[PDB]
């Protein structure tokens, strides 16, 4: 895409597609959602229903501030716990045809953005560093 | 592309860190409170010596058969830290900053004396580049 393009292009032709995106499901429990955060490395990800619809975001933050106890990490709580009753619901929202100017003022907020269709079928993020990574190239220009 | 990181990075006052010699039960505490990611590890003398995230100290006890939370008071934050990890100066043009955020959510702010000054941040780059593009 060329400079003049970029800034009338749709949030989806830049998101990172769901089928790259690591995720887990409202009915896991912590310990599963623990384990993907950390194979993967991400801090947070999203989390689906089992229709494949966006319902909120878990990251390793929100888990360990659940175990934390008084005086001992209360591991056995990631097994008693799902990760619906843990997760933030309260986030942001993208639909494949928005502008990508929409999103670009979404993730001065917020690291990444999750991106769906007309039917609210999960379809992708929107990140940062693809915002950082296409704006700095044709500033450079 | 006149401005300097210094005019919009978030003053060393403002931000979270822990101390060289602290352990990673403590770390990960302030991590969990704060709801920050990642923040710097400092020294005594207010210098740099690298950055702790909740991550790496997931990593450093997640076992093949358990997670050994229980280590976490026994490990100091210099053993997990990650080191190799890019920095600015105050003076430095905003145009470096916004090349150094593109593969990292924050990078620190040093002194010629090598003292922590500050965090140069994606969301105050966001901030400004939103602001250029939409005028
Ligand atoms: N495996 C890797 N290789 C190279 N660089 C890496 C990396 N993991 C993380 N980073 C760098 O660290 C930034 C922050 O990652 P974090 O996990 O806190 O925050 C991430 C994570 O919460 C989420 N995310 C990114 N990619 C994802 C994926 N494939 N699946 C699920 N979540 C993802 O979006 C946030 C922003 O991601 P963004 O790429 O803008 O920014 C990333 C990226 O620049
Ligand atoms: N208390 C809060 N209030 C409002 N928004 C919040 C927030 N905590 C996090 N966020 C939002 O989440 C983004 C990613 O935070 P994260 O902790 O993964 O990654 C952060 C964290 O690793 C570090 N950071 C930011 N501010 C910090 C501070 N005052 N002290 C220590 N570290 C900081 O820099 C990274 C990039 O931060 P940035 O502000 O660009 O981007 C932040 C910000 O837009
Ligand atoms: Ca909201
Ligand atoms: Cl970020």
């Amino acid at each position: 895409l060329q400079s003049d393009q970029l800034l009338e292009a749709t949030v989806g032709q830049f998101m990172i597609e769901a089928d790259k995106v690591a995720h887990v499901q409202v009915g896991n429990n912590l310990e599963h959602a623990l384990l993907v955060l950390t194979k993967t490395g991400y801090t947070a990800i999203p989390v689906l229903d089992p229709s494949y619809r966006l319902h909120g975001l878990i990251g390793t933050n929100m888990i360990m501030n659940s175990i934390f106890g008084l005086e001992r990490i209360e591991f056995e709580k990631l097994d008693q716990i799902t990760v619906e009753e843990v997760m933030l619901t309260d986030i942001p929202r993208l639909h494949i045809n928005d502008p990508i100017m929409k999103g670009f003022g979404m993730v001065i907020n917020n690291g990444f953005v999750c991106v769906e269709n007309d039917e609210q079928v999960f379809e992708g993020i929107f990140t940062r560093r693809v915002v950082l990574k296409e704006l700095n190239k044709h500033i450079r220009s």
